[PDB]
């Protein structure tokens, strides 16, 4: 199913009927509206004007379109901000932000909590029972513009309450943080402040708990809205639109209070911001890196416990990246089918028509400002026509699972120890390695069952809790643990047994020292798998095990015991590919050496081939395969679907 | 005529007579003093000490030197600052600046407005009628050190008043800014704040009006002083010293209240700061890029409605650039003759003698700190001797006009959409293209008559007002419009007809999409003019017109209809040169393919050839040409003047 | 003698006896403790708990270990900070810092002065007479984390008092600073503020006095503690641990109140932060640049009037650099013997055991967190065993002296005039030049006698006082003055006679102009010494002297008159090496062209050869030389000691 993000409040009411009609002709079935309409729903404090919203919903409903309503807490009215100044967030620098853009509010502000409660309850009671309404989107991209973590007075006092609940006694906190160090000892929770603007570096345990707290604050803010929607809008789904490459917010945790996860895909923008090699940045400027959208579809399908939507899909050039190219001809269609192949229930485009005013006037839509259809429109219409004839098989369990963890991201954010150490970069590297082997991937959280997977990859899991350990023990196939795994306790301390901590119950090895190396410093690690120049991060492993790969000084780089493997160094794409290929073979999985721009994704017995260009490539379809869409020869920015 | 900037207050009174005498022997006729002497004119609040200033003026007058007095509002006394703390400006970060340097005052401060009024009136009444005084310079470089835009309380309230005058009703402002977007809607002007420190990006219309307002504040501050000088100092000219590569202040607008424009040329400093290719940064380290001074002489001659002075001319190394080389031997003379060739009425050097103390102790002067003459002195004296024998012909209208616009600069500053998009860079690129063809240029504002020009170039004019449109319609020769021209309405919105907006009355084409591309991403645009790899910025043009240049995907890069041309992509120096050359030929203009370091400028029937080095070059003088200065073979850092 | 930094308060009391015992078995004789224990010594305001400290000292004393006690003023308890908020420092940006790390206090705070006085007096009275205590370390690394210079209210008022003492009358200050410039004139000391956040650049004289003041504040704070230790702890030495590449604090001045200087060596961390050529950054990642530790041993031996300790020695990877490699096998031993060869009385390692919690949990120690001995332990034990059999000859005067000056650093920090101008970089360049010639170096301050030196090098001495001049006049061998020497008066003004100012009494030459050039801009300076492409900085010298090296334009680059030489340009390593080699030969000193990774240092008749790798090299030992340690063939990361 296809949808679109619409803003009735940006156009003359006369255009509404025409818009709704063309949305239906285009083949769209869902429409999202209202997330930025607070100032229009309540221009004056207490004076509610539902007139236009009732009409807009009515207009869309008349064309048989399902409405997705978003609560408007992302952008509170200027009068509300002026009334309660405490609502405005304070950056890490200590400066109070201002009205003028969006997301100018703090998750700790108790006043904003009540203001949100009020408007959401009103909205929920009024439209909660409508048949035209299919569900809601809470707020809009929690955390965008670095807003998950706030540094105002409200946060400091809220942080103390959080800490007391977690530790009970200030004594437990002192021990956990190791406050004897640098005379940081606290006499009471009242003495603890936010971990910012400290002389020298702040305490890692202190900073991590702050990150945990910040994320929890967002979930609490969201939970409030979900409770209201469940009480006054029964039967209507509730979701939230997560972002690409964003870890400040624990999406796994927050999604527990949702019916399914949704996310906003802008491949070109993410790619322009990614530090890719020179050649790739140019090659994928108009397509996005081949795995940029796919990684997130897999992640969010996992975050949504198997269900997710692409609430916002790029339909043309955006406005916020340093460089904003136009998607190449056919990419909007490719991204759409890709999302669907990865299991997206709905792919909704942002937005229906390009706005001629304000901040995002340069952000394209399915239509230009003069209402003429833009390139994205024709591509979406095409997908609608193709989809009508192609009911999709169900999404099956992928052969490989990738264990992703938000907490891990916070830990490495707090203590990189190596300037080039990157959690997302490490995760992405393993992901692309699997993808280049033609393998489908399921992203899951620590503790989730690995039952049924041929093998699993854990880019890095610094903290290994009992639940996670159990899931690993019950694993039916091999599990590869990345560097720094099990290197921290829950309180951000080095395990008494040293890394890999709890994992030592599975692997008889100890990391006695780690190194972060300057770029360019490489040393070959070699063995039966091959020869691999490696750098950036290296660990000294003490173990009775014969390493599978050894550096020139004789130190091991990769170890294995039973079904468990441990990588003691930052992997290169080459090593990741060969190691993963070897595991796939051992598991009886067939693999393909896909060319640089080709990607595959299965759905049932069907196989989708997406060509990110710039030249045509042949789809590795079995002989006699029956093509449902496209042909064996896949042109650039094009695709193919067949029965394998 | 030649002059110099002098600081009597920096030297023992005994040196004054000797200085005045040597200024006359050197051949100087004008001397500027007093812009930084407030603390010396009023060391105690209310206690005026004109003793030294009366004597200094007397001393200079005795040698027959014309005095140019500058009002001292650029640097208010520490006691005045301590009295009225509101005077101190606040940076974009929200921090209050302090005394210690200069320009530490806000243009909005109503108190400073009165303090300025007072000191200027006193100064004007006392010296306004003196025969020794030829005129005044108001303040000193408005905006230096990013001081045009202030973010204190005074600015916020002053901005509201400005907005109400411009829009009348808050309704008109909401519509203009499109405040429905992100619930930015305002109930009254009282709710509008300064467009800074907002979460996410501020509204472009909001930010643009703030820039318009900031510039207007400076003009108002200046207008006050001009009114006083016109009332108490009749017959005495009034000017201001503008800066190189500075657009925060609308020089065209402010200069309307002046008799002529003046500017401060420091080629070496501007060049070290310019992002030039590696080879050029080294080649022109001691000379300045060949067009750095020339572009500004042309710009300011236009800003001054045909009249301008170089109030400050670099005579040796400066102190403020990351790298401060010495001008190569002969460059001070070259820069001086160049300024004169471009029509400068007076070329005044900063400064007479290098100060041995304070911030600019490393800034050279015509004399070293021990009073011995420095290299600049001999070069200036030489120009004086040469000039005495060479009365100059009048400045004629250039064959080509370049339409420059400060408002355009603000728009692109507010919305670059592409990280490498640069208004000054685009302007400079077209300028150097014309200059390398040996063509003289006149810089004019939008709306100014293009009557008499062979053809005109408009690097980019986002907003096209009726007056500008009219000037284009009445154009006698071709007009080339650069990318993004006519892409915005006065309220920073996309024209209903889409770009190029009003220009569509002249060119039947529409820009339906634009792209900003990462550096290195190039695609050949080809046609009869040649083959040109282009990047950075590209536009999709919908039109019945057959493009003159076409990209590999078939999209047009350059269009023409009648006398109007439109460039839909960022030009390379190669394209700019060939396109401009083709236009010159069509207009019957003769062109020359000047070598990299050679530049020409005419004055009457005379032609000046300036060689920026590093090696000698031949001046392309017609046969039998009569040389007034130099020879056909122009050594590096040297020049030639002949009758063509 | 060898020692270690220990933190009893970080481990269970049960481990104390075992630790003390193993410290003795390892061969250690000194142990430092207590610098970060304030919060443990006084958890409650007024409640002193010396229990654990008495026991720890007792435990260490029982093994026959000498205790080095550090006063705990570096990290004041959170309750003390909460009580007196004024204690917290304010950064240059104007932001108040917070508790959470360390060094969160201001040197100006009069309240903290008394709090320090109290705790230090208590500590001194209680342990001052113990036989187990050998001495004290005041605070801990004054200035770490840019804390020497503070910008709070206390500093502003303290700065005024300082200024009045130095100048007497505001008139003398106005003249010294040249406040006539930009109307900076002051009516009284009360009007002078801190030189920060000024519009445009602050006055150099103003900023320099602030730097002088800031350093003096630290010495005063330290002097207080020294007075207390001399009164209540007679016979016990007093020292302080200075840092590498840190000039904010005048170590020469402060060390006058100490018995000897101490410093903290972390070669890997300093090197990763040094801007070395690509090849060297990789080659020395695990060893540190060959001269990084040595330069500081020489500097601090000089700062300590001939006596110094390495209070903290890197024993493994650290946690604070962008990249933290492990020292290569044998480097801890090499660094230890190197320090001893340079005269270090004691080499104390930081730290005994790696902490499993807090900020430096990734900072290695002699033991891992599980108490197992780490690589550094075995290397230190080896040095202990080797040292026992090798009593060392006394340190003799080096053949060459290098004149280092902290004030010079402040001047160039205030006025680089060239972006790449670097005082430490210039000093280091001359130092490495001498070191590559196999020459030993003594670092001394201006004014110190140069009697006995073959020749001396003065990288740069902007201000030349009478004492310094006298020392130069009495020099027995040649003295080489680097660029910008004698270019400033004590009040940061250009000497009336122009640079090199007072040095013109020794050299008949004047610097009439200087240039700072962009990187890549090079010009050959040539003469009998060779041909040298030079750049970055160049001076125009007016003199009757025939330059020894001349640029292509005929301007001199190097001059000499009698025993005095003057370099008018930034030297390349090649020029520094040849110039220094020529001077050594003339002085009858023998020199060696040591390979890139080899370094030598003598002690008595012994010669130490340190090989920084990566490959083996031959020690240039005279024939028949008797080796005390190692062999003629020195493996990488290894060393040799022999009788020459
Ligand atoms: O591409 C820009 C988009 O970024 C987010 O997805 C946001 O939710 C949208 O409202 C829009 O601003
Ligand atoms: O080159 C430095 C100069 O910069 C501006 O031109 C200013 O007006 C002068 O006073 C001087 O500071
Ligand atoms: O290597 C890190 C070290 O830095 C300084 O030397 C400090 O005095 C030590 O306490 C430790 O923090
Ligand atoms: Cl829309
Ligand atoms: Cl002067
Ligand atoms: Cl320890
Ligand atoms: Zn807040
Ligand atoms: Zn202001
Ligand atoms: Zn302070």
């Amino acid at each position: 199913m296809l949808g679109v993000c619409y803003y009735p409040e940006h156009w003359p009411k006369e255009r509404w009927k025409e818009d709704a009609r063309r949305m239906r002709e285009a083949g769209l079935s869902h429409v999202r509206i209202g997330e930025f309409a607070w100032a229009l729903l309540e221009p004056e404090p207490g004076r509610l004007e539902w007139g236009w919203l009732d009409e807009a919903i009515a207009t869309l409903a008349a064309e048989g379109l399902k409405v997705v309503l978003g609560t408007p807490t992302a952008t509170p009215p200027k009068w509300l901000v002026d009334r309660y100044p405490e609502i405005l967030p304070v950056d890490r620098e200590g400066r109070r932000r201002r009205f003028g853009g969006r997301r100018h509010y703090c998750f700790s502000s108790p006043v904003y909590r009540e203001e949100a409660r009020r408007i959401v309850t009103l909205l929920a009671e009024r439209y909660g029972g409508l048949e035209a309404v299919a569900g809601f989107q809470t707020d809009n991209e929690y955390g965008c513009h670095d807003t998950v973590r706030c540094y105002c007075p409200r946060c400091q006092e809220a942080f103390r309450g959080w800490l007391e609940a977690r530790y009970g006694t200030i004594e437990a906190l002192n021990e956990a943080w190791g406050t004897a160090f640098w005379s940081q000892r606290y006499r009471s929770f009242a003495e603890v402040e936010l971990p910012h603007l400290t002389v020298a570096e702040p305490n890692p345990s202190h900073l991590l708990d702050y990150y945990r707290f910040a994320s929890d604050q967002v979930r609490a803010f969201n939970r409030l809205q979900v409770e209201i929607l469940r009480a006054h809008a029964p039967g209507k789904f509730v979701t939230h639109n997560f972002m690409g490459f964003f870890t400040d917010l624990d999406a796994f945790a927050l999604a527990q209070d949702l019916d399914f996860a949704s996310w906003d895909s802008y491949p070109l923008g993410f790619t322009d911001l990614m530090p890719l090699p020179p050649e790739e940045k140019l090659r994928y400027a108009r397509t996005g890196h081949p795995d940029v959208a796919a990684f997130h579809h897999d992640l969010y399908r996992g975050v949504g416990r198997g269900r997710f939507w692409v609430m916002e899909q790029q339909p043309g050039p955006v406005n916020w990246a340093p460089h904003n190219p136009s998607p190449a001809p056919g990419m909007v269609r490719l991204w759409t089918w890709e999302a669907l192949a990865h299991g997206a229930e709905v792919v909704s485009y942002f937005r229906w028509r390009q706005a001629p005013f304000a901040q995002e006037q340069m952000h394209a839509g399915l239509h230009r400002p003069d209402s003429a259809p833009d390139q994205g429109f024709f591509e979406a219409k095409r997908v609608a026509e193709e989809l009508a004839a192609l009911a999709l098989p169900p999404v099956a369990q992928a052969p490989v699972a990738l264990v992703f963890d938000y907490e891990a991201a916070w830990i490495y954010e707090v203590q990189p120890q190596g300037a080039e150490w990157s959690y997302l970069g490490l995760v992405y590297l393993f992901y692309s390695a699997l993808r280049r082997l033609g393998l489908d991937v399921d992203v899951v959280p620590p503790g989730a069952s690995l039952r049924g997977y041929a093998f699993a990859v854990v880019p890095s899991l610094p903290i290994v809790r009992e639940e996670a350990l159990e899931a690993f023990r019950e694993a039916e196939g091999p599990v590869l643990f990345g560097p720094r795994s099990g290197s921290k306790t829950e309180t951000f301390q080095i395990p008494k047994e040293l890394p890999p901590g709890p994992l030592q119950a599975l692997l008889p090895l100890k990391v006695v020292r780690v190194e972060s190396l300057p770029p360019g410093l490489l040393e070959v690690a070699e063995g039966a798998l091959g020869r691999f120049p490696l750098g950036l991060w290296r660990e000294w492993v003490e173990a009775p095990l014969k390493p599978l790969l050894t550096f020139q000084d004789g130190k091991g780089a990769l170890y294995r015991e039973g079904r468990y493997l441990y990588l003691a160094a930052w992997p290169s794409p080459e090593l990741a590919g060969r190691l993963l290929s070897a595991l796939a073979a051992e598991a009886g999985l067939k693999v393909l050496s896909l060319p640089e721009g080709l990607r595959l994704r299965r759905r049932g017995t069907w196989v989708f081939a997406f060509n990110y260009g710039p030249e045509a490539v042949e789809a590795p379809a079995s002989e006699g395969a029956r093509f449902l869409l496209g042909s064996r020869r896949v042109g650039p920015y094009d695709l193919a679907v067949w029965e394998e």
